[PDB]
């Protein structure tokens, strides 16, 4: 029991000691929209292509969510390795897996919500742009608007990542309390 208490203290000491992807996805979506506009210019322009333009927003949101899910999986793998390191408490290690999964689900829901708001704002901006012009000037306007949208997406990534880090720290504290 004394050795287990010492190991728990060491784990607590270790715990005390120890945006760009969304922007890239937004840039890729803007490039896809520009390619669609160029294709429309080669042919003559349709409303169906404009309607399809808004689906690229959902695709970009899905890509960002994929990155977030990969990060959550990496965090879970790190937690499993930490549990494996030294044999201090097995039941406590088993318990926190459900809490980690719940935290990941909450992070995914927050990504869905905020990214969906961002995608809706981007769609509204695209509709306003359509409400027309010299093709190169239209492409430049789309670059400006989607650059603002990409900055908003990067800010969302930063703030949500800070929130996710805080949630992970809280989960680690709960696991330490359970071990105690």
């Amino acid at each position: 029991q004394n050795t287990l208490l010492k190991e728990a203290q060491d784990e607590i000491s270790n715990s005390i000691a120890k945006i760009d992807n969304l922007v890239l996805l937004l840039a890729k979506k803007l490039k896809e929209r520009l390619i669609d506009e160029f294709k429309y210019l080669k042919n003559n322009a349709q409303k169906l292509n404009l309607s399809r333009i808004l689906n690229i927003v959902d695709i970009t949101t899905k890509d960002g969510i994929n990155d977030i899910l990969r990060e959550i999986k990496f965090e879970n793998i790190k937690k499993i390795e930490e549990l494996k390191t030294n044999l201090s408490l097995k039941y406590d290690f088993l318990k926190d897996d459900f809490d980690n999964g719940f935290e990941g689900f909450k992070d995914g829901i927050s990504k869905n919500i905020d990214s969906i708001f961002q995608s809706e704002k981007f769609a509204l901006l695209r509709l306003k742009i359509e409400k027309n012009l010299k093709s190169d000037l239209y492409e430049l306007e789309t670059n400006l608007d989607t650059v603002i949208f990409d900055t908003f997406k990067e800010f969302k990534m930063s703030e949500i990542l800070n929130s996710l880090n805080i949630n992970g720290a809280f989960f680690e504290f709960l696991n330490d309390k359970l071990k105690h």
